[PDB]
């Protein structure tokens, strides 16, 4: 059709997006490959460099021993976007470099040797937001160290400015990749990848968003997830749910250059639920999920889950679950548990996390969706059908609006929707 959004210039946060025609929610507004991706830190080896899924086995390329994948086909298909990066990782064994590092890489590559990229239609890599100046000077310290680092991993490939784009600065290009990069999360929502998707790029944050971006593998949708008019600004939220008015600003600050003004922000909506009990074992648990999300990001479900019980069922003060940091843990408990098999166990913590997830993702929000989902299966496969189609229900009218026809996991959903229907029309 004609597209559903534009490109325009706001009057106080640089370009955007704003509505064509009117929108409902639910409905598809654009969908986008990256102009690049890499597969994340913790993620590496676990998942296939290519499509995102994992496997029981991953197969590597013989010449850097770095890149995996799940099949023949896939490692054959990333062959042009991973020939020039290889000899780097290769040569460069046992350095890895860090994410951004070779995101920028496979950027350089494709920006040099691929057609123009789809994924730049509205808005190109040339024309994303820098903010460099606004950077601060400790920020300008961590580029030029990521600077030199590309240097250094890419200088088999790329010795000199001939083999970058016209005018191409590595500096500026960094400090784009910190304000553009989109985080790729699989299926279950775990991490998995990083992403440059530069027409979806013009999207500006808000606290309460109108639309909602999912993946599915490395392809991006975006939806709406309100009502839109015409001519009305396009927002997602750049930011996880759980976190206070404080915490997001330092985020939006560090990371985003920018202030927020919105009412959510002026009366720290929501921050005196979030932090509820007591403050010395919040802190605490606050401190012990570095450890826990950092084992998660690595797939580490086992440590994850010792160390979460010790949290959940500890001997010493507990937390409501309505607190962040302990709703935070509920969560990974439950992921480790579905991991582990360990089902009932994962019934538990998940059934457990609905209600603060019904009032911290209002409205229709993919991980509140997939939430749902996940607890609805856990209780389908537990023979509780009643309370499986309720939730799987709720799901579905959240994800219809979130992923939609096109993203496959709601055609795994409608799956358990007929069973756990088949079950009650027998019964
Ligand atoms: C909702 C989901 C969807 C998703 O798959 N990824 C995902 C991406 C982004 C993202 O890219 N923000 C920056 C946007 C660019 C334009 C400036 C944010 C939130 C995300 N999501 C999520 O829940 N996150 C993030 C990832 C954490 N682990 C926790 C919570
Ligand atoms: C991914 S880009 C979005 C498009 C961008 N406005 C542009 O002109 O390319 C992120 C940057 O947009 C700006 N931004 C996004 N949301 C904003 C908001 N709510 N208020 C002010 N600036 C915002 C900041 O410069 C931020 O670092
Ligand atoms: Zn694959
Ligand atoms: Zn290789
Ligand atoms: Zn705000």
């Amino acid at each position: 059709e004609p597209l559903k959004v534009e490109k325009f210039a706001t009057a106080n946060r640089g370009n955007g997006l704003r509505a064509v025609t009117p929108l409902r929610p639910g409905e598809l507004l654009f969908r986008s490959d990256p102009l690049a991706y890499t597969v994340c830190k913790g993620s590496r080896g676990v998942v296939c460099d290519r499509c995102l899924l994992g496997k029981e086995k991953l197969m590597r390329c013989s010449q850097c021993r770095v890149a995996k994948y799940c099949s023949a086909k896939c490692q054959k298909k990333a062959w042009p976007d991973h020939k020039r990066e290889c000899k780097c990782l290769k040569s460069c064994k046992p350095r890895y470099p860090p994410d951004s590092v070779r995101l920028l890489g496979r950027v350089v590559f494709k920006l040099m040797d691929g057609a123009p990229s789809e994924s730049e239609k509205l808005y190109s890599f040339y024309d994303l937001e820098s903010n460099i100046n606004k950077l601060t000077e400790d920020r300008k310290e961590g580029l030029r160290q990521l600077v030199m680092t590309f240097q250094h991993f890419m200088r088999e490939e790329i010795q000199d400015a001939s083999q970058l784009p016209p005018a191409f600065d590595l500096f500026e290009a960094f400090a784009k990749v910190i304000c553009n990069s989109f985080t790729i999360c699989n299926a279950e929502m775990q991490e998995v990848g990083v992403g440059l998707y530069p027409s979806i790029s013009l999207l500006n944050h808000s606290c309460d968003p109108n639309c909602s971006i999912v993946f599915n593998g490395p392809h991006l949708l975006l939806r709406a997830v309100r009502d839109i008019e015409v001519g009305e600004e396009l927002t997602i939220c750049y930011l996880d749910m759980l976190m206070t008015s404080e915490e997001r600003r330092k985020q939006l600050r560090d990371q985003y250059c920018f202030e927020c003004d919105c009412f959510r922000c002026q009366t720290q909506d929501k921050d005196a639920d979030m932090l509820t009990g007591d403050e010395q074992v919040w802190k605490e648990v606050q401190e012990s999920l570095k450890k826990i999300e950092e084992l998660k990001a690595h797939w580490k479900w086992e440590q994850v889950l010792a160390m979460c019980q010790a949290i959940i069922s500890s001997n010493s003060e507990r937390l409501p679950d309505i607190n962040i940091y302990q709703l935070k843990v509920l969560d990974c408990a439950m992921d480790a548990c579905i991991n582990l098999g360990l089902l009932e166990e994962a019934l538990f913590y998940g059934t457990r996390t609905m209600e603060p997830y019904r009032i911290f993702f209002p409205g229709s929000h993919p991980v509140r969706g997939v939430q749902v989902m996940k607890v609805g299966k856990l209780q389908l496969h537990q023979g509780m059908f009643p309370q499986a189609m309720k939730n799987l229900r709720l799901a579905f009218d959240i994800m219809r609006v979130t992923h939609g026809r096109e993203h496959s996991l709601i055609e795994d959903l409608i799956l358990l929707l007929e069973e756990c229907d088949a079950n009650i029309r027998a019964s």
